[PDB]
């Protein structure tokens, strides 16, 4: 009866997490931007900001084998989404946009779920670029503004929050969740 | 604008006739079902019916590296999603549903749309086991029945014809699409 689409990179998956440290790992000498620095959804443009050939090297650590498979889980997400597929009249569904470099990105992104939440989850990836075709209530997504082809989405956006986000201002009419561990079933129960 | 939402397995890629290819490469001594007496949705069932121990080798046919990616196209599917996606006020998007043993499917059909149709193609997939939750004003598919959470989907179903499918005789109000030569032009049309 609610049914709620899950971000997985930056809500699900440590996206920023997991490229600060293949990009420490593999240009340990080179600056980098720590993520309580983070601004704007887009790192590599970031990166490019503080020199311009690191934009290519920050490239080279999400399009590389491994990079989404070895991701870290968000803290408290997985039990979130476990617990909130277990509710009685609510339907989860995991959608995810791949990279258009996509050849390292979307096995493992399966591969990713298959382990973390197991196959039952599998079943409930939609991979898409265009998140604004997809019906559901309600949307939670790190992505400051979510946009596609369809002007007037079906869902409400619920902004998860991350560092490169935090200092975002929204208006009264757009909510917020901090974490895992704020309020999510209230927001799931105003859509009922 | 009209969007249509183009399943691949079945409409624009030849899964029947790779899968017949590779049963016969594989296992020449064993029984199989000729292209036109398939009958059902679900082949592995078909050949199952036959003899019990080929349902487990037909199963390793579509499981194998490069079965998906190494399908030929439906005769004339690629010019008429090409036309079909230049003309004004039209959006085309692939919706298509990858195998629960995802390992060798998911990348393998976005190399084939990269290949066959271009990266343009590539920004328009869609993977998901639920079409009932995606947004479109039509779904060319040729599956007799498309299932899901939503009970009443926002698309009108077009049966693709395929020889698994033809046995069914649609009530006056159900539109078939014969093949990629019968006027599926005139059914877009018939949505603006
Ligand atoms: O969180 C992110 N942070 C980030 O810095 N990037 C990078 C990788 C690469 O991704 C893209 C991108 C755009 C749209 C959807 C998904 C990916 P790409 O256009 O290069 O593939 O955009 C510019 C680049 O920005 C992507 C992502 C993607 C997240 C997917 P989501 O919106 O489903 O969570
Ligand atoms: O056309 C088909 N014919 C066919 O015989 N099969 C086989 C492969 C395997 O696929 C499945 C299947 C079911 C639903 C969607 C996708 C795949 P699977 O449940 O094993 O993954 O079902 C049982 C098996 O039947 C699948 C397909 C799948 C097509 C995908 P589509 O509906 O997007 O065109
Ligand atoms: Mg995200
Ligand atoms: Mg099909």
């Amino acid at each position: 009866s609610v049914r709620v689409l899950v971000d997985m990179d930056g809500v699900l998956a440590d996206f920023e997490a997991g490229l600060l440290r293949g990009f420490r790992r593999r240009f340990p000498e080179e600056p980098h931007v720590p993520l309580e620095q983070r601004r704007g959804f887009l790192a590599r443009e970031q990166y490019r900001a503080l020199r311009p050939d690191l934009a290519d090297k920050v490239a080279s650590v999400y399009e590389a084998p491994g990079f989404f498979l070895d991701l870290e889980p968000i803290p408290g997400a997985l039990d979130a989404v476990r617990e909130m597929n277990d509710l009685p009249d609510t339907q989860v569904f995991i959608c995810t946009s791949p990279l258009l470099k996509y050849h390292h990105c979307v096995g493992e992104k399966y591969r990713w779920v298959e382990q973390h939440l197991g196959p039952q989850f599998v079943e409930r990836i939609i991979l898409t670029r265009d998140k604004t075709v997809v019906l559901g209530d309600l949307l939670i997504d790190d992505k400051d503004t979510v946009r596609g082809q369809e002007e007037t989405p079906s869902w409400e956006h619920i902004l998860f929050t991350c560092c490169h986000n935090r200092h975002l201002v929204l208006p009264p009419t757009r909510r917020r969740l901090l974490s895992w561990s704020d309020n999510w079933r209230e927001i799931l129960d105003s859509k009922r």
